[PDB]
């Protein structure tokens, strides 16, 4: 259940980042996505998935 909520935050951030022309605006979404993912994950395996998901958003 905690993983499906983490997939929502990631997939929702993706759509917003992938369709926002402003460079500075996208940085604010991934920053917002970063905080919500770090707060929704406390397990070791969970936090690793958030690490990759945050990494994927930033390289966009």
């Amino acid at each position: 259940d905690r993983r499906k909520e983490m997939d929502k935050v990631y997939r929702t951030a993706f759509k917003r980042i992938t369709s926002t022309p402003d460079k500075e605006k996208r940085k604010e979404v991934v920053k917002e996505a970063t905080e919500q993912l770090r707060r929704i994950a406390k397990d070791e395996e969970e936090k690793k998935k958030a690490a990759y998901m945050i990494l994927f958003l930033k390289t966009l």
